[PDB]
């Protein structure tokens, strides 16, 4: 039986829970090449010699449990909803804050629509109070 254990105590190690400030969302990316899991492609940059691109990222993890899944909406095997948010080739699955897929940009990112709109012949999405004041050549 346990009577022989003589380490029996706690542990401090201490860790992060889920999401990060950039991403409320309970997954890493899973960056192919280092087969590293971090949840911005910034918080990978920070700690390796080499660039994340959120196009190279093809798997990503479910922080609550850790299991390795290819880039999907929810943990299958633990039913963890990674955001509210979903979008495969952005690579992008966070919380919805007002957040827009625009086609001519081809990406979303957290922009209320209601303040920001695409500009066009410009390929950008600027302020309602810019209104589009550019040179737009
Ligand atoms: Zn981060
Ligand atoms: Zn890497
Ligand atoms: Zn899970
Ligand atoms: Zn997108
Ligand atoms: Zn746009
Ligand atoms: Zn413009």
């Amino acid at each position: 039986m346990a009577a022989t254990a003589r380490e029996d105590g706690a542990t401090g190690e201490e860790r992060g829970q889920r999401g990060c400030e950039h991403y409320d969302r309970g997954c890493l990316l899973k960056a192919p090449c280092c087969d590293k899991l971090y949840t911005c492609r910034l918080c990978h940059d920070n700690n390796e010699d080499h660039q994340l691109d959120r196009f190279k990222v093809k798997e990503v993890q479910c922080i609550n449990c850790e299991k390795i899944q290819h880039a999907q909406q929810t943990c299958e095997e633990c039913s963890t909803l990674f955001g509210e948010y979903y979008c495969d080739i952005c690579h992008l699955f966070d919380k919805d804050k007002k957040q827009y897929h625009c086609e001519n940009c081809g990406i979303c990112r957290i922009g209320p629509k209601e303040d920001f709109f695409h500009c066009l012949k410009c390929n950008l999405c600027l302020a309602m109070n810019l209104q589009g004041r550019h040179k737009c050549i």
